[PDB]
């Protein structure tokens, strides 16, 4: 499977393959887990994970909405999450914290399954996109899924049962030959992309989507930080797809798809019909950033080492 | 059980006893009235109704969405609004005008039974804040009811998310429209603070709260940033406060909604020093405020 | 009929009585044609077209949406509109500019019938009563409401109707959650307390002569804020007013036989109109910039 080695198990860590919970887990039949994914990105400095006070507090967020407890302190889980960096000699890697509800019970109330049980795992990554395919643009596909109304899933939270909509219109969008899906809210303005937030531009100006139904990713906040940083003008709107197919340039923002421009929607080319010149500049910034080379965002950045 | 006392019926004085109209009224039977809730405080100058005049433009704008006439001029309003409170020797009192459909026929349409009658009574009138309980009742799309009206009828749909919330075991019902967005309370605005900054929460289907008002325009001048977003219920269980207004309300702190604890789960700093100014401000103690008060005596 | 004049057909100016097309054509069928409304005003230096750049690249946007292809570039087509302007002697009219797919094949899919044909034709060119339709505007995954698509009208046009049978001017569309959309083809603003009030584009077209008017208005001193809005706000607003490029600013004294403020035109749209005017006619030195001098 996943090469993650020494995984931290509700206090200590265990070699991978005693890293498991009985089929019986509450999570594994009802969805009733949350999650995070985290970054630690190589410096000259060791690696340093990025904004992870926020990460970690997101993760205590998503477990208040499904009422679980998370039997650790903040401080504790942020410990853990540097040292599975550490203990498992990674420079870069990715980090993933999960809180789920385990087997006592199998009644669809999770209250008595509580506390929550917890683990932190990290691995380092296959490969990644270099800047021809970052410049040719990823192309997205408007999903036959709409995400989630307010009052039917918690969609500000990483809540694991959330996925099933977002796995459902991933291997829609793949299927049909695009790299990622456009979601619709159900009243159908643009929501999100199966886990990425949406940002389009236009005469200018840097257009962030409103939080809708979406959930509000940290990237989506460090861009906002860096285009306004850079001089650019940011306005936060809802939006239409057509809006979109408008737009000089359009990106997406997520931890592992970091800053992605999109060159084209549903087989229609956003302006040039490759990835435009902002998109590609809060890229560059967002990963001079990210990997402590910028001295105003060091503060985002904590350091393992 | 009311204490009003002397109430002001279609142009003069009656005893609570004789303020009475006929069962056959057309709002008693289609909820086709509009009324207003005013607010008088005692200051070191005597009583003080807070922002009288929008109040009353509120409640002529209530009733021009229900094509309904108020056979007075809002100065004739104004003038019986200050009467009841001294003509009671009332100081801290709230005050309730209003206007219905008469008696003329019961045909649901209400325009031959125009002009509608007036009437106004009124009657003398947090650290741990308020647990609200989302309801299973929403608020009414905007093409449903007249959300930015205070229309009788408006007040089933309230009354049906009160009482849910009542018998839930919490203090107020929070209504969320039809898409699953947080609307309001049952009769009180909503706000949230997360990092510092204040979110209103945009009118959507609310009403116009005067009280909201208020408390944005405070909250702007002690430098607070404010903005005004539409929001989920999740957005407001992560908050670092929430709180609620209105003009029976004031400022209330919520410290718990669905029993999840917002933030600390007791008031806030943010709401607390909120309610403080407006609490001031109400009862004539910041002179930058003076123009929202209408001091009777 | 209309009397257009020489209309010019996929590069070339015709009589108007050539100007004609299969009755085979997909979009006569389909609804699958985009067009645009653009207007010619005189000042003192001759015929000017307001914003011209900006109706050709939306025209040119709303045909991607269809995925139609116009086989002309975009200055190939700014010069045909001007052209139609001078060759026909117009000095303040109306132009139409219209992309239509044609009589290749009549399956649904408008694909195999590209590239669309194209002609451009134009003609010499209280407060309005609103009541509000029982057609909502198209959700925007059920028509491309920021595209001037043919089909799109048909909501237009039955909105359009009923109001007028109802014996109102125009009709005012809400959305399918009961919001307040806008008019059959002109955006909604209203006044409230001396701040105007934008509607977000929500579903409807994102209108040049609103995007003017929100330019003037703060270049005038007013304070604009872009809301989301209901039947009722209108009602209880102090004015209420239109845009678009055949309404220019057009100022709402009812809606629902419900008076608005005053009962009849109000300060603010009617200033508004009036600069508008002032700007269009080239009496506006900063707005020189929208305008393009046929001559
Ligand atoms: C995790 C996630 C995002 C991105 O948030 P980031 O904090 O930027 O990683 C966006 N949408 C969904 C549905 C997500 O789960
Ligand atoms: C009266 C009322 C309010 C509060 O408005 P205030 O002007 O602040 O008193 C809020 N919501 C509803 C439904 C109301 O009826
Ligand atoms: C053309 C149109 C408008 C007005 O836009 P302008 O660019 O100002 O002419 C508004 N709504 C609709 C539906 C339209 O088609
Ligand atoms: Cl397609
Ligand atoms: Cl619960
Ligand atoms: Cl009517």
């Amino acid at each position: 499977q996943i090469k993650a080695g020494l995984i931290w198990m509700n206090g200590a860590f265990v070699p991978q393959e005693e890293a498991k919970t009985s089929v019986l887990s509450h999570a594994l039949h009802y969805g009733t887990s949350v999650f995070e994914g985290i970054r630690a990105y190589e410096t000259a400095k060791g690696p340093a994970i990025f904004r992870l006070k926020e990460h970690v507090k997101r993760f205590y967020n998503s477990a208040k909405v499904l009422r679980m407890e998370i039997p650790f302190a903040p401080e504790e889980l942020e410990e853990a999450i540097k040292e599975v960096v550490r203990r498992n000699g990674y420079r870069s890697c990715y980090i993933r914290p999960l809180a789920w509800m385990g087997a006592k019970a199998l009644g669809v109330n999770p209250l008595p399954n509580n506390p929550a049980e917890v683990m932190v795992a990290a691995w380092e990554w296959g490969a990644y996109l270099g800047e021809e395919a970052v410049r040719k643009g990823a192309r997205l596909i408007t999903s036959s899924w709409a995400r989630f109304p307010a009052n039917v899933m918690p969609g500000k939270a990483k809540v694991g049962g959330n996925y099933v909509n977002s796995a459902l219109a991933k291997m829609e969008a793949v299927a049909a030959g695009a790299d990622e899906a456009l979601l619709l809210d159900e009243e159908g303005y643009v929501a999100e992309g199966s886990g990425e937030n949406l940002f389009f531009v236009r005469d200018g100006v840097i257009y962030a989507l409103e939080h809708s139904v979406n959930l509000e990713g940290i990237t989506r906040d460090s861009v906002i930080r860096i285009a306004k940083d850079l001089g650019y003008e940011v306005q936060v709107v809802r939006a239409t797809r057509d809006q979109l197919y408008m737009a000089d340039e359009v990106f997406m923002t997520g931890t592992a798809a970091e800053v992605t421009p999109v060159s084209m929607i549903d087989w229609r080319p956003i302006g040039k019909g490759t990835a435009g010149p902002v998109a590609l500049r809060l890229r560059e910034v967002y990963l001079e950033a990210v990997t402590g080379r910028r001295p105003e965002y060091e503060g985002w950045l904590t350091y393992v080492n």
